[PDB]
C-alpha cells in the first residue's frame, strides 16, 4: 500500500536531484517545500519556488 517515504528513500531521491548540478542544501530546501514531492521540488529549482 501507500507509504509514507522512508529515510533512505528520501536520501537517495536527494542525491538524485543534487545529480542534476544543485547543491545539498538547496535540494534540501526545495523538498522540504514540495513536501518530498520530487515533480515538485525539480520544478522549484528550475523554475522557483511560489511566491
Amino acid at each position: 500500500g501507500s507509504t509514507l517515504v522512508t529515510g533512505s528513500e528520501y536520501e537517495t531521491m536527494l542525491t538524485e536531484i543534487m545529480s542534476m548540478g544543485y547543491t545539498r542544501e538547496r535540494v534540501v530546501a526545495a523538498l522540504r517545500a514540495s513536501g518530498n514531492n520530487p515533480h515538485r521540488a525539480v520544478e522549484y529549482l528550475l523554475t522557483g519556488i511560489p511566491g
